[PDB]
């Protein structure tokens, strides 16, 4: 309370940072956001239901409030623009995942004035587990970000890479507006790699009603998808049914059980991008045709594209072949009305203009870890001693993290820390292999502890990022801005 009294008095004296776009008003209560002693606060003043419902410390007629979950729910009630919204499938969206909870404002600053809608709250179940966070905090950070920046155009919240029904129920209960269904576990990858008589053999074990449905609809048929002809012979049809049928059934089951019944608009993304086999455009057509035939309302489809989309780096593969397949993938999406979704999209600069051109600007692209790597870059620039300790720890524990993310990192390409000066440490975050090293070890680094249980890096990491808040947000504006520019946004 003496802490709160000090802040309130210094605010009156003009000695406390006020976020200039954060001033809002509900009935007779004025609210703004400030930063004091490395922490953000809400400041409320003026009698009213908003003042009464916020929880904080009162001095003068002024209430100083922490950025708590409960106060976020109060802001949600009085300021609808702080509540996530669905967007539908006829616009551009970017997923702006934040593993740290501090990138929201920089993300908002980047999309302000651009023709794209931000999915500002986006984290996977694995990311929550590796960071020790929950979905309430992810939406909290996004809601406070749009309030801080006075961004009233609307933001979305994505329950990313959901697999279990309990997690889908949780996402819907917590107000998420985008639901990403990971169907990788239902894909029959051995059927995709098996020989072609064995495909015919496994196919013949299916019920005749199933084989009749697919053959009557696809066998020896040609579909005109714009300038692209998609033809199914028996061999391709049988393999497609074996690889995808169980996943299709799972898509329909989830849609009917949870999406159709949600009682509000939900953007439903189907994800098959973490498959071992690439999604052939013809297989994509069959999956979409079956879903659309069953009245499933799809926001986006995330196929596995030819080549590789690894974390932290640009595309691996033959970009001419990527373009040829993208042309058909994009035509299929246009035919059925949903958008293509690009996962592991950050730093894929070689594909962005193609994606923008072939989708006519109507896409979803997801990022997350690249925003963590920009925070690491700030540490390399401003706290080299901390960077060295984090980089060395990542080297020592890298194998644990490769169990969760598939990368082909060559540690032999990374200069030893003893060979690089403090001034040169930021150059690591421009290199493929060092970027992957730090990208995938975020959970191990954030949760690392000393023998007494205190944090090994996490507290000092957030301390430097708070001290360098303006540098971090300039870095996000520049880095995510480059993504949007190459995608052709606006
Ligand atoms: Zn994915």
């Amino acid at each position: 309370s003496m802490k709160a009294q000090s802040i309130i008095e210094r605010l009156a004296a003009g000695q406390v940072h006020v976020y200039p776009r954060s001033r809002h008003e509900s009935e007779g209560t004025r609210v703004q956001m400030i930063k004091a002693e490395g922490r953000k606060y809400l400041v409320a003043e003026g009698s009213g239901k908003l003042y009464d419902e916020l929880r904080g410390e009162e001095a003068d007629g002024v209430k100083l409030c922490e950025l708590s979950h409960e106060n976020r729910l109060v802001l949600n009630r009085h300021f609808p623009f702080t509540v996530p919204q669905a967007f539908g499938k006829q616009s551009a969206t970017i997923g702006l995942g934040d593993r740290l909870g501090i990138a929201g404002p920089g993300h908002v600053q980047t999309v302000r004035g651009r023709a794209i809608h931000p999915i500002l709250a986006q984290q996977s179940i694995r990311e929550l587990a590796l960071t020790g966070r929950d979905y309430k905090q992810v939406i909290d950070a996004a809601a406070y970000a749009v309030f801080q920046e006075g961004y009233t155009e609307g933001y979305g919240a994505d329950g990313d890479h959901l697999k279990k029904e309990e997690d889908i129920r949780m996402a819907l209960d917590l107000g998420f507006t985008m639901l990403t269904l990971d169907c990788s576990e239902q894909i029959d990858n051995e059927a995709a790699q098996a020989g072609e008589s064995e495909v015919k053999r496994k196919y013949e074990e299916l019920p005749e009603s199933v084989r009749s449905h697919y053959e009557a609809k696809y066998l020896d048929k040609t579909f005109q998808v714009g300038p692209h002809a998609i033809h199914f012979d028996a061999a391709t049809l049988m393999r497609d049914v074996l690889v995808y049928r169980e996943a299709i059934q799972f898509m329909i089951y989830i849609y009917e059980k949870y999406i159709q019944t949600a009682g509000r608009a939900v953007d439903f993304e189907i994800s098959i991008d973490e498959t071992l086999t690439p999604t052939a455009p013809g297989s994509h057509f069959l999956v979409a045709s079956e879903l659309i035939g069953k009245n499933v309302d799809i926001f986006s489809m995330a196929p596995r594209f030819i080549g590789e989309f690894q974390k932290g780096i640009d595309y691996i593969g033959d970009i001419a072949q990527f373009e040829r397949e993208l042309a058909v993938h994009a035509a299929i999406a246009d035919r059925f009305g949903y958008k293509l979704s690009i996962h592991s999209g950050s730093d894929k600069f070689s594909v962005f203009a193609l994606v923008g051109r072939y989708t006519n600007g109507r896409f979803h692209v997801k990022t997350a870890g690249t925003n963590w790597l920009e925070a690491v870059r700030i540490v390399a620039k401003t706290n080299p001693g901390l960077y060295r300790r984090m980089h060395q720890y990542a080297l020592e524990h890298f194998e644990e993290a490769t169990a969760y993310y598939h990368v082909t990192t060559n540690l032999n390409n990374i200069r030893p820390l003893a060979d690089v000066s403090d001034e040169e440490l930021p150059s690591y975050m421009n290199e493929n292999d060092a970027r992957q090293l730090l990208h995938i070890t975020y959970g191990l680094l954030l949760q690392a502890k000393k023998d007494d249980g205190s944090s090994l890096f996490r507290d000092e990491f957030f301390r430097t990022l708070s001290e360098r808040e303006e540098d971090y947000e300039a870095a996000l504006r520049s880095h995510i801005g480059k993504h949007l520019d190459l995608l052709g946004v606006k």
